[PDB]
């Protein structure tokens, strides 16, 4: 327990209104309930992915409401933390805590991790967890007629809540904490990097926010602190020898670029720790191979799923919306403009075909990179044969299922050439079957990449039921110049001096203690024979071969990084081309 | 069990040391530091690794070491799943009085040993009794009120086995590995274990100890000292094992030889070969001559495919030394391009060694993994597919494909290749390949398969042409004249020997002490040429299961007449034998 204010909180306006709106308006502005024969909303579940804010709501929440004009107390029990091997004594440790909670009225309570504390129906186990559920329904049903006791309740995973428990009268509204996208991890990379001696530029902050996909609130604030203890590291690395204390001074500890970058390759999200990666953005080097054909596989994707528009809650918030816009006769005029907004999507799918080892494992992991608010589903092989228990049937079926609950989806299957053999033509007509008993409005795209796809499969085959008639873009080979660049990438590290690469050296002197309180020869000509050599052999090629060529000249470049005369490398590079 | 165990006695985990450093000791020195920035310290790791590597020996070492100073460190130690009862009271309120006891006494370590019986993964059946278990772990761990300078460290054999909620910033947030270690960190347990000796042993005998104990842990490597203690407690006092009375020895002249060591590297069986797959060791001195020619090139090979001679970049052994030892030094362009230019030298690790049936290839697969030291080994072979019976064949090659992708240098094994793919369903290999080629290419999983008499038309239009295997074959040719004569020249050797260099025992002619309780070699130099003349022209076009055969059957002819000193005989027999 802090004093977080809600302007440590990044990305989450909406809920911080309406959580504003149900503790401050029902004892501000009381008489609003009156004309309208209503109830204020009582109860809140905040569900979400693990680190996302959802404790630092309450605790924001908390600590916002404890002032000098208004009194809030806060009551929190956690997680099946009130129940012991007495019978009923957990009855009346939760009905004396109700009844603090109702003779006071600043009292909001809380429950985190309400799913081991209240879980489903039991069916087996009538044991005393169902006479928990059943005294929280019968104490948090009503002893107060419009009163002062809001029921928040915290979870990862809502659907082990009791659904006694979610109804309009107990826990009305269910808040769903989304991870965050690059403009609200640009918010929380600013909350985390203020304090600091001496700031960073926002150009970095932006870089770091289109690096760090899929991390959490959690995990940017681990990068933050594993940047600053790099940087302690780095500044003062005798205090990790000494078993008693020295004589440091801040101010010389300033967190630099190399910082973050180094702390980046040693944390993982936890969106992917039992994942093992996340998608990543195209890498650098390959840039220029497949980005002149990424860019107009984009377009298509903001052509037949509408992103760049986001016609629906496109600011910050709801309430903003308010103010500073003005709205607008609307009975059948809202539903024609609703239905016409949402008549732009018609059957969002798209297969990505190119030859063996066209970089397809790039574009997919950038395209689903690209695609920020979408819950991808994958339906590879590694994902639906990972269990021994499920079948692929039930595996499909249960991820299709969880592409229509969270309704921006992507059902992401790669490697098509191969997903069309391993898995058997049933669950292939199962899949077919769940994607034609869909509306023609719902967002779920079927993305799907394929090496070496027979268009006679896709157009009479076993894909033929899927819908790709006009939707196949085809990646082809990269072209003279994409090469051109690529071998000017590599060119220029063969031009790079010796006393240029960042060879790191020995210190010539100790570290101080504390107190215990000439050109190298390249002719122009052998550059352009490079060139030309390079360019002459990938005639034709593919990206994996190009990647072959790229790091077999590369090692011999790399093996003449301290030598000058670089006739030799010349030599031996037009020597392996041949 | 908390005893005296401080940080000199870990040996090989010095990069971790220093993490549990700056993650418990130095916010108590410094707290200035960390409120510069407006940071908590990391607080929380679940070290993981094989079993035997060192895990509740740095958790109590972190324990006894960051209290050498009056700012003491209690320890609160829970065994995997003891604390819950027949009730369902007793499991939650158990760890709520932990917790409270652990904020109470503010500076503490909470150690959970065997972390996967306390926090399971959520399965289908019986949710109620771990649920309601991991629910009040999470809410104690990372809850709304500060928990203190509690540092919780977990323990475990599989990380996976633990609840994802756990593997989360502000719980685990640190997750480190304990690896089997190197032939130096070996050294250096072995030089930490016979430190306390009174008769301390050689250098040089340390270093052939470490080459010797490969595959060992570090809990095999305690037991191979005190099974070499107890073995020269045998040898010099063997009368205390006979009297039921205590009887006076002296703790003198009781030194550990060389011949208590080779006793207990015979008693011990490592945790390499309790597993099932191939356990990595050297060639054999015996045939060595036969395959060193050409497995060096293999070598050469794999030094042109996974850049180990070629370290600049990705040195990370300890980044505390690299800080302190080294130097630093626009920002983009000296290092994200070079770092780009040195990880851009793997393109896509492949390697297929073909040879003939029985040429040897048991013995290069592992000595090649022994060649790959810092590697991770995933053996994809049919034993370990097939050995847990609760996986599929899918699964377990999903699983460990998964497991290499983590820890990031890794080799998948495929021994017997020629059985592998004629025993694994088809879809299996469409499975692995697949995995592979929705890898990028700078990815270090050196896939390396062994295979016997296979046919390149399986790997040139086949089921393994989706693994790229073009220039990658190596072919294991069978071993030429001269390795055959340095084979058959040791056997030679040991044929020309005297009977009293051959080690027979003793028969002692004297009784131990009661203790007070409390002719000439004949063998013509012209007959060892007719020998070895024989053993080449028999042994033409052989491959190596065959020269074992040879070389078998010979040496059975010459340790007959061990005893024999007309050596003519046995001279005949094995021409004899030969025809
Ligand atoms: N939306 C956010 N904005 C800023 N910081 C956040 C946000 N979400 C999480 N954090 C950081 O994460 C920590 C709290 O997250 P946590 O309470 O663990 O969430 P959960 O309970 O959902 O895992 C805080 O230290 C905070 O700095
Ligand atoms: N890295 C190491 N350095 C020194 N000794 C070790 C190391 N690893 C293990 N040991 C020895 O092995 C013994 C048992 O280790 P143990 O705590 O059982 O590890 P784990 O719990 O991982 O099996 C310890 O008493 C220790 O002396």
């Amino acid at each position: 327990d802090m004093n977080v204010n809600f302007d440590d909180i990044g990305g989450l306006d909406n809920y911080i209104d309406q959580l504003k709106e149900m503790v401050a308006l029902p004892l501000l502005y009381p008489e609003l309930y009156q004309n309208f024969n209503i109830t204020p909303p009582r109860g809140v579940l905040f569900h979400g992915p693990p680190g996302t804010g959802k404790t630092l709501m309450a605790r924001a929440l908390a600590a916002s409401c404890s002032s000098d004009e208004r009194k809030i107390t806060f009551f929190m029990r956690k997680g099946a933390d009130i129940l012991s091997k007495w019978v009923g004594e957990a009855e009346r440790q939760l009905r004396l805590l109700f009844e603090e909670a109702k003779k006071h009225q600043p009292s909001i309570i809380f429950f985190d991790e309400i799913d081991g504390l209240a879980p489903v129906r039991s069916s087996k186990q009538e044991q005393i967890h169902a006479s928990i559920v059943s005294t929280l329904l019968a104490l948090m049903d009503g002893m107060d007629n419009r009163g002062q006791v809001i029921v928040i309740g915290a979870t990862n995973r809502p659907d082990a809540v009791d659904p006694a428990l979610r109804r309009p009268g107990r826990f009305d509204r269910e808040f769903y904490f989304p991870l965050p996208d690059v403009k609200a991890r640009f918010k929380i990379l600013q909350i985390q990097t203020r304090k600091w001696s001496s700031p960073l530029s926002t150009n970095f902050i932006d870089k770091l926010a289109f690096l760090t996909k899929g991390y959490g609130g959690a995990d940017l604030r681990s990068l933050c602190t594993e940047a600053a203890l790099i940087s302690i590291q780095r500044s003062f690395p005798q205090i990790y020898r000494s078993n008693d204390k020295l004589l440091v001074d801040p101010s010389k500890i300033k967190v630099k670029v190399s910082d973050f970058m180094l702390a980046l390759k040693k944390i993982v999200p936890s969106s992917a720790r039992s994942t093992g990666s996340s998608p990543q953005p195209l890498p650098e080097l390959i840039k220029p191979l497949l980005a002149d054909q990424l860019n107009n596989l984009k377009n298509k994707l903001d052509y037949m799923l509408n992103i760049k528009d986001t016609t629906f809650q496109r600011n910050t918030s709801l309430l903003q919306n308010f103010i500073d816009y003005e709205e607008y006769s609307s009975f059948r005029s809202y539903e024609f403009f609703e239905s016409m907004a949402e008549s732009q999507i018609c059957k969002p799918r798209l297969l990505i075909n190119g030859p063996k080892g066209n970089g397809q494992q790039y574009v997919g992991a950038a395209i689903l990179n690209y695609l920020e608010e979408f819950n991808v589903q994958n339906l590879d092989l590694a994902s639906l044969v990972s269990e021994s228990s499920r079948t692929i049937e039930a595996a499909v079926v249960q991820s299709f299922m969880e592409a229509k609950k969270r309704q921006p989806s992507v059902v992401f299957i790669p490697n098509l050439d191969i997903w069309i053999n391993t898995i058997p033509e049933n669950v292939i007509l199962v899949l077919s079957g769940l994607f034609r008993s869909l509306q023609s409005n719902e967002k779920i795209l079927l993305l799907c990449l394929a090496e070496n796809l027979d268009i006679s499969e896709v157009k009479n085959g076993i894909l033929s039921d899927f819908a790709f008639d006009k939707n196949i873009f085809q990646l082809h080979k990269p072209s003279k110049e994409n090469i051109t660049r690529y071998f000017s990438n590599l060119i220029e590290l063969l031009k790079t001096k010796p006393s240029d690469i960042p060879m790191k050296k020995r210190r010539v002197k100790p570290l101080p203690e504390l107190q215990k309180v000439k050109e190298l020869i390249l002719t122009p000509e052998q550059i352009k024979k490079v060139s030309a050599c390079l360019i002459e052999h990938c005639q034709n090629f593919t990206v994996s071969q190009l990647e072959d060529v790229h790091s077999s000249v590369a090692k011999i470049i790399w093996k003449s990084k301290s030598a000058w005369d670089k006739t030799g490398t010349v030599d031996e590079i037009i020597k392996f081309l041949s």
